[PDB]
């Protein structure tokens, strides 16, 4: 019999003691309520994600396609996945990136300008959630006139993708959000293909595979994939970043005096408070980790936050330290963007965007002081603070 469950109320309040227990005592941990095994150690998570043929992404057909309306990038393999991944990357690199970043600076400063006279701002609810959705629409090429509705519908499909055992009414609402996004974006996709622009939607329409153009619902699904993937982690990471810096004033000062450290601080925040906590895969054939036997068709769920705090991978893993280095002590590449075939295509863009935002907040909000002295965190699949208020001059 087992008594420590991922679904204990205590886990969502504070999962760190669970991480420590599971890595030591139950590294491949079965949860009967969802018929899945949770994998907590860095070595095992990395092995699973590096081995796309043994641990495939068929789980996503279930957790995602109902709201994405067609296949997502992570469900693809082979030359199709490689090529469409490259097509998505094009939209956040090269000239597309050079054009997008001044726009994201504008989004950042407009939000700051709304709150600068108030002398406080909620990094979660005033800045992060607004900026995150606007940035994703700017990347895709969706004009912001309806961004508030977009955010509402996004939250509904994200809830579907990040939840376990939702009830029938919650499912209904998430599917209605999906339908509304489809009803809004399909007319825009049609207009885009008869008048191409310089945005990701246009790239996807211009995509050609053996002289074949993919269906408009396939475009919609990759567009929803980008909207969800780019929006959800951003408010969480921005909030955790300023919280951890304000909780470690010495490191916050080092960052002020040396802005080159902001990139390392973002990476450490992603390791320490991983905003995407879980990555599921399906087992393709009998397999064993430690002495836990897995069968073809079983589901394994990689615990990214647990892996990123594995003492086998990091010295003093449960301390926030922006000065960690492989040149120093033990240090590894964190798994916050995944690894292997499906490594986040937006990882580099994310680091550039978050550094821009953090620079502008530090430049314009003078003498930042923490007001939310103790965060409350929510979510076990994606995870972040409910609120993270700072004050400034
Ligand atoms: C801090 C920000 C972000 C984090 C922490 C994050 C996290 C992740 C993780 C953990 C995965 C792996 C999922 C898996 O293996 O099943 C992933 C994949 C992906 N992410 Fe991100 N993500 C971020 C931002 C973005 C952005 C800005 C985009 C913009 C398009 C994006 C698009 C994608 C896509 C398309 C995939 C699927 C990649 C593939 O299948 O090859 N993500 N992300
Ligand atoms: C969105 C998923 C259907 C596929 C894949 N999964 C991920 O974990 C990331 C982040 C989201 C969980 C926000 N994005 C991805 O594309």
């Amino acid at each position: 019999k087992v008594y420590n469950s991922i679904f204990d109320q205590a886990y969502e309040i504070d999962p760190i003691p669970y991480f420590n227990f599971l890595r030591k005592h139950d590294p491949v941990h079965y949860e009967e309520s969802i018929d899945a095994y949770f994998v907590s150690k860095y070595k095992d998570v990395k092995y699973i994600l590096k081995n796309n043929d043994i641990f495939n992404t068929k789980t996503l057909a279930k957790r995602a396609e109902p709201v994405m309306k067609d296949r997502v990038l992570a469900q693809m393999s082979g030359q199709e996945h490689k090529s469409k991944k490259k097509a998505i990357l094009k939209g956040m690199t090269g000239k597309y990136l050079e054009n997008l970043m001044p726009i994201l600076e504008k989004r950042t400063n407009d939000i700051i300008n709304k709150h600068i006279e108030k002398k406080e701002i909620d990094i979660v609810n005033d800045f992060g959630k607004v900026f995150a959705v606007q940035s994703s629409m700017d990347l895709l090429g969706i004009n912001l006139e309806n961004y508030e509705k977009i955010r509402e519908w996004h939250n509904g499909i994200a809830k579907f993708i990040t939840s376990f055992n939702l009830n029938d009414e919650e499912i209904k609402y998430s599917l209605e959000c999906s339908d509304k996004l489809e009803n809004y974006l399909m007319p825009l996709i049609k207009d885009r293909k008869k008048s191409t622009k310089d945005d990701l939607i246009s790239i996807l329409l211009e995509y050609k595979n053996d002289e074949n153009s993919i269906s408009d619902t396939e475009i919609l699904a990759l567009s929803l994939n980008v909207l969800l993937a780019a929006t959800e982690p951003v408010d969480k990471t921005l909030a955790y970043l300023f919280y951890n810096l304000l909780k470690n004033p010495e490191q916050f000062e080092s960052v002020k005096n040396n802005p080159k450290l902001i990139k390392n601080a973002i990476i450490e925040t992603l390791r320490y408070n991983s905003p995407v906590q879980l990555i599921p895969r399906q087992v393709s054939k009998p397999f064993i980790f430690n002495n836990t036997e897995l069968q073809a068709g079983d589901t394994v769920i990689c615990m990214i936050g647990s892996a990123n705090r594995d003492p086998e991978a990091y010295s003093n893993p449960d301390e926030f330290n922006i000065h960690r280095s492989s040149d120093n002590t033990s240090h590894s590449q964190n798994l916050s963007f995944g690894t292997g075939v499906h490594t986040c295509v937006g990882a580099s863009f994310s680091l550039i965007q978050l550094e821009m935002v953090a620079i502008l907040l530090l430049k314009r909000l003078k003498n930042i002081k923490l007001k939310t002295m103790e965060i409350t965190e929510h979510g076990i699949y994606t995870r972040g603070p409910k609120s993270m208020v700072i004050s400034f001059d």
